[PDB]
């Protein structure tokens, strides 16, 4: 803390200069993304933006990386550090100061909405990756808000739900990754969640925010509310909140200025909170008078290359039978499935961005394979009932005032929408022309809320409203699009399409949606089976959509959308050498494993996914992924409750989530935590533990050079009603050529032996004999040793 002392001196001078009206103003938001500026003290407007896979800015493109679970499947916090560096470069370019990322809530249930956005079901692996990600983002002088503090491991009724979580459960599981990132990475900020934990809402939670996070862990950054989570001027200030950031009319500002002057809300409390915001201002560099934390920035990073590297390093090859992968030299390959032509690179929610261009599996494999590239056949379409209007749509974004007079025309990206306009703007048209690809009944819709008027070819097909009873307006926007009208358009012949939204009195975004005309599912699977029959290997890319996987709501089942499961079985029957490329962000049921030759989980693999998949399938590279979460059937899954009964979600499983819960119940999953295969064999030959330092020698006993994640699992020798049977206590990714041997000196944290004392309010190093085991997964433990926990 050498320059930090000088920096915190400039913060104190700035705090002293400001008056009560400016102090309360600063803590209140200005726009959807930025805070007010104060030239009286040389402070610029703090720009904040989403998020985990890419930086959006203020919608005025981004680099779309693979989903957060994909980054965690690489088991490499050095990759997460590099990922963070690129994101800081993106933020510096888009003028963003704070990145609203990473999400580190655990994978409690497989039905969780933002499951694709979290890293793992294990708090150690989550903390390690999160630590790397934050250190990397802040390495480029860009702030981070570790979201969603704490216990936001489900989306239904997230606005009000009371998540009743145990004392040990919070300390050992849900809070762990936050403590790990606070201590290791030193984050400049945090975000408090919409839900409540044991009574208090996270934004108003005095015990967890001020006493635990700040008091025990020594957090020195700012605490932003989740967008619309701030709901009390006095309740949030006293509960450790600093910034009510939903938008312009926040709970802070003039209501807070008044509460200080009139009520028993002390100006000392306001001063303590502004001090935190002004400390952030100095680190991100928006405050003149305090030098920025990172002055010399990290060397430029190639965004496309890192997106490909993270993508292939995460692909978990769970199944591979005799050797389906990699593909053989000069083999006839057939690509099947809609997800191969139109890939799903991002998951739904605020984490979405628009990349420059996306490489699809068919684009990638066409270039990778020679003359007579993959024979493509769409097997089934998962992206229905509706999808954003893009293919064949040439749209503009017209702004109108009260008199309907045009006051601007922005270029439409495709259908979504959010210049020299202001409170005068009354409505927003989204006109254009649409050339249909095939004749039939085209449906048109919208994903938005409020007043809408649709006119496909002059005729006003819709002119009504779209209200909803839900407690959260964010659930409403990213909900499935609503069909407004069916229309008969002949292919080739285009017509003038138009969708207007009237705006007046938070709510400010809509998108034109369109469904391609009817396609028989059974005939689609018939034409794909002919291609499966006409090939040495069939590659079926199966995927969950942004409508299935998204924020605001939870999934209903782990089954694949559309007739995709029925497509896989038809292809597996016609051709035995079938490779299923699962492009899903969360666990999904694989009922046809026994029939298919191979399975490869690719998550939502970012804009370069198609290039990484082409490299892996052809054998240019190896799939370097190892499950960061336990995959299995929903019936076998022991912790699935996402829905709150009587407005309460009890976490009855306690300290047992993910693999810990499967062990406690005897239920064995389809593929366990840490499972994954590459394109080479690994023989663990030596394990030496000295105190708490495990040293592992592993041999590449395969035909090709490859990577291996060494996974150390601690397990008490005695019975453990109080604890899980085994748990991850360390890991390390090593690379070696065939025959060559690599070592791994992995130190197990002191914490791996400790448990939480609810009464003392302290950690308890559990003494006794343990079994430290090195392996390829939890189920594939290769070598064991018995040690006494050191003093």
């Amino acid at each position: 803390t050498p320059a930090d002392e000088a920096r915190e001196a400039a913060v104190e001078k700035a705090l002293a200069a400001l008056d009560l009206d400016a102090k309360a103003r600063l803590l209140s938001g200005q726009d959807m993304w930025t805070l007010p500026a104060l030239p009286e003290i040389g402070l610029a407007s703090l720009v904040m933006s989403d998020g985990p896979i890419g930086v959006r800015g203020v919608r005025w493109p981004s680099v779309a990386l693979p989903s957060p679970t994909a980054l965690a499947a690489t088991w490499d916090p050095g990759l997460a550090r590099r990922a963070g560096v690129l994101l800081a470069q993106e933020a510096r370019r888009k003028g963003v100061h704070v990145l609203l990322a990473p999400t580190v809530n655990l994978h409690r249930s497989p039905l969780g909405g933002r499951h694709f956005e979290a890293y793992s079901e294990d708090p150690y692996l989550t903390g390690e990756i999160g630590s790397g990600y934050v250190t990397g983002v802040q390495a480029g002088g860009v702030g981070t808000t570790v979201k969603h503090f704490v216990a936001n491991d489900a989306e239904t009724d997230r606005f009000t739900v009371n998540n009743l979580v145990s004392a040990r459960a919070l300390r050992e599981l849900y809070l762990a990754p936050f403590e790990a990132i606070v201590a290791n990475a030193h984050p400049w900020g945090i975000m408090t969640a919409y839900n409540q934990v044991n009574g208090s809402t996270m934004t108003e939670h005095r015990y967890l925010v001020n006493e635990v996070l700040r008091g025990e862990w020594g957090f020195d950054g700012f605490n932003v509310s989740d967008w619309l989570a701030a709901r009390s001027t006095t309740g949030a200030l006293t509960g450790g909140l600093d910034v009510a950031m939903p938008g312009p009319a926040t709970v802070y500002g003039e209501p807070l200025a008044a509460a200080v002057r009139a009520g028993e809300v002390t100006e000392s409390l306001l001063d303590e909170a502004v001090r935190r915001v002004l400390r952030l201002a100095a680190r991100v560099g928006i405050l003149e008078g305090a030098a920025p934390a990172v002055t010399e920035l990290p060397a430029p990073v190639d965004g496309e290359a890192l997106a490909r590297e993270i993508a292939r390093r995460s692909f978990v090859l769970v199944r591979n039978e005799v050797a389906a992968l990699p593909l053989e030299q000069g083999a006839t390959v057939a690509l099947i499935g809609a997800a191969a032509r139109d890939a799903r690179v991002l998951g739904g929610g605020s984490a979405t961005v628009f990349p420059a261009r996306v490489v699809s599996p068919l684009d990638g494999l066409t270039a990778a394979l020679p003359e007579g590239a993959p024979t493509y056949a769409l097997g089934a379409d998962p992206n229905e009932e509706l999808a954003v209007a893009d293919t064949g749509f040439t749209l503009r974004a017209v702004c109108r005032d009260a008199s309907g007079t045009v006051i601007g025309t922005r270029s439409a990206p495709n259908g979504h929408i959010q210049g020299v306009t202001h409170a005068t703007l009354h409505s927003v048209e989204l006109t254009g022309t649409f050339t249909p690809r095939e004749t039939g009944t085209h449906t048109f819709g919208v994903k938005g809320l409020g007043a809408y008027t649709l006119t496909v070819d002059g005729t006003t097909h819709f002119d009504g409203v779209r209200t909803t009873d839900t407690d959260d307006p964010f659930v409403s926007f990213f909900g499935a699009p609503v069909p407004l009208a069916e229309v008969e358009l002949t292919e080739g012949t285009p017509l003038e399409v138009s969708l207007t939204h009237v705006v007046e009195l938070t709510m400010l975004a809509f998108s034109l949606c369109h469904q391609e005309p009817q396609r028989d599912p059974d005939e689609l699977i018939a034409e794909a089976v002919e291609a499966a029959r006409a090939a040495d290997t069939a590659v079926v890319v199966v995927a969950t959509t942004e409508r299935v996987e998204s924020e605001g709501f939870d999934r209903k089942d782990l089954r694949l959308p559309g007739r995709q499961d029925d497509l896989v079985r038809a292809v597996a029957a016609a051709n035995p050498a079938t490779v299923v490329v699962v492009n899903a962000g969360s666990p999904v049921e694989l009922p046809w494993r026994e029939d298919v030759a191979a399975v490869l989980l690719t998550w939502f693999p970012g804009q370069e996914g198609g290039a990484a998949l082409a490299e892996v399938l052809t054998g240019a590279h190896e799939p370097g992924g190892r499950l960061p979460t336990t995959w299995g059937s929903l019936t076998g899954a022991p912790v699935t409750q996402v829905t709150p009964t009587a407005g309460e979600l009890v976490y009855d499983e306690g300290v047992f989530i993910g693999y810990r819960a499967w062990d406690k119940e005897d239920r064995t999953p389809t593929y366990p935590f840490g499972h994954g295969l590459g394109y080479t064999d690994w023989t663990y030959e030596s394990l030496d533990v000295t105190g708490t330092t495990a040293t592992v020698r592993v041999r590449n006993t395969g035909t090709r050079e490859g990577r291996e994640t060494v996974q150390l699992y601690l397990a008490p020798t005695t019975a453990d009603e109080n604890r899980p049977t085994r748990w991850l206590a360390g890991f390390a990714t090593v690379e070696a050529a065939p025959g060559e041997t690599a070592e791994a000196v992995v130190r197990l944290p002191r914490r791996a032996f400790e448990i939480w004392d609810e009464t003392t309010g302290a950690w308890v190093y559990v003494t006794g004999s343990y079994e430290v085991a090195a392996g390829r997964s939890i189920a594939d433990r290769r070598t064991r040793v018995t040690i006494e926990a050191p003093k």
